[PDB]
């Protein structure tokens, strides 16, 4: 059964709690109180709790039938009009959540909230639906990630002068890691380096140490990139004669 | 018009309101569902939520008249002893947010939940105040940032002797790029540096491998930083001539 | 006293409010809107809001009695059965706290949201429990960190030959850094060393040149981590003669 409590004003309330809790309309809060259960082609929920739309309802031994040998995407049905029993249930082919806002207007709210997959008897795996919470700023004491922090990254080629090669690749807006490409000649140590200025995101707020190698050699130089952007060359001097640079160097923005 | 819910016990709902959202005083929660609609010197917020001190209310079709030539602070006004519109709405030359605990005991409080610049005669632009959450630890499986992630930053400068410098800076505790500067002179390969030891906030579990330049030439150094805080100097036998040791080097502390 | 709000459906609110915050039965909500304050051993809270099991209630100088040279752990109790005083503090030897889940089943919540140290005479020291939010995904626009984040950490150790050592630390699935140990021997330039190849996790997206260092000399090398996993040496030829090889190097993977 289906036991309804955010309904028959319910909207604001439901507003208020898709505020609190930082959901809009494509996705859910859900926790299983109890395991969910399979026999044969269904799943049965035994005690689950849902929100969706900002409206929360449970699930107590509700059974929804599956097709065989396929992928069920379970989704919860909202439609207010349906006074006795506003929500059901479905097992569907794809994800078809709708983003409909019921507080604001008419229509059915649809949101898939599990996906099933099925043998030709049974079931063989579940999994859930990603629960999002979407927030501006967060101010936070401590944070542990299990999965994986997603943070912008910025990606620039320069072609610094003398056929040096700089690739940077910018994450947060402060840690860059440097890959240098190409091969150097006619610049000595000291020397601000013919060509391109590195970009205004990219540079540092002090002057960067970069080590670099030379390829099949056991030599080394070092570029020094400058808070104006410039670069200069403080490995020793090069002849006419070009010499493949290459390595990786790291430096804060901030 | 505005619409009261939260309002008239309201303020234990209030309080629990705050602490479901992670909300002090001094920010909201807000949503326009509707686009505010600007009509010359006007405001008018044509469907917006917004939360403020744990209470809910609506903006329905209501106008803030405003002040040309200047950016509008927009606050809400909450004053429970008038019970037939205890919220009212403002335009003030500043953001005079008091974060007064309405829940608590007597005042009026005052939010500012948007910024609106005019020219003359119209709207130029529009800008929300930042809704914050303040939470306390987070177990999260995933994170997107759209912005930046602020992390502790500690910075360190030691003079490891022989006349070699290390710039250190640490970012959450863990990652640490170090900056060589100064000089080496009167030292052989396995002699601990004669100067300061690294401080233990900085010092990693298992010794790192600082590869550096020697600026202005081909020729390369490395230095152990030892757990114990230790400098190992790992380049060649250096005389009495000071040599500029110049590079990023990076680690972690964990 | 203690004033109750979400009691005597009750346990339904409970379940909403726990899945809007993000709480399980371990952890609190806890908020002094006003300083405890001790006197002897005695904790007087005067104004403290606390969510247990998602239920709501307040502390209005409400004493709990302290056991004298010890760690005071203070626990919320919640027995719904007892209709008229749901709630009692205690001040216990060790935090017992039992996750006990008043809202779908019957039993007493116990929850730790203080630690009380005490002399013979008084209170030396307190420290509030961490109040715990369990989030799946997050998307957020900016996030201020005042301690740490903790992120996956893998760790491998490439046998890579010639008796070439690497130790990679990989953190958020993105940043590596590579440690080398060992001594190389017998490897000319461009030729693949004659190891174990990077495992799959590690493996970078584009070839990446790490710069190493030769202990006690003052030459350099590089090596080139493939995205197949296979690594290229890029020093100079290396007979017989086995020489030390050490250095960070970082890359990126995405």
């Amino acid at each position: 059964t289906i036991k309804n409590f955010t309904f028959f004003g319910s909207n604001n309330d439901g507003k208020l709690y898709m505020m609190l809790t930082g959901m809009d309309y494509r996705t859910i809060r859900r926790k299983d109180w109890s395991s969910p259960l399979n026999t044969a082609l269904n799943v049965q929920y035994t005690n689950t709790s849902i929100i969706a739309g900002g409206r929360y309802f449970e699930l107590l031994n509700e059974t929804v039938a599956l097709k065989g040998d396929s992928v069920n995407y379970i989704h919860a049905n909202i439609d207010l009009t349906q006074t006795a029993n506003p929500v059901s249930l479905s097992a569907e082919t794809a994800n078809n959540s709708n983003g409909v806002d019921i507080n604001n207007g008419s229509g059915v709210l649809k949101v898939c909230f599990d996906i099933v997959t099925t043998s030709g008897t049974g079931v063989t795996s579940t999994k859930p639906i990603v629960q999002t919470s979407t927030l501006d700023s967060i101010s936070v004491n401590d944070m542990t990630v299990s999965g994986s922090i997603d943070v912008p990254v910025q990606t620039l080629t320069v072609e610094a002068g003398n056929g040096l090669q700089l690739q940077l690749t910018k994450k947060n807006n402060d840690l860059v890691i440097v890959r240098f490409f190409g091969s150097v000649s006619n610049i000595q140590k000291g020397w601000n380096m013919s060509g391109t200025w590195v970009d205004r995101p990219f540079r540092p707020a002090a002057v960067q140490s970069l080590v670099g190698h030379f390829a099949g050699r056991d030599t080394s130089f070092h570029i020094d990139i400058n808070p104006n952007g410039s670069i200069t060359w403080w490995g020793a001097n090069i002849d006419k004669t070009p010499i493949a640079t290459r390595g990786n160097g790291s430096y804060f923005i901030k």
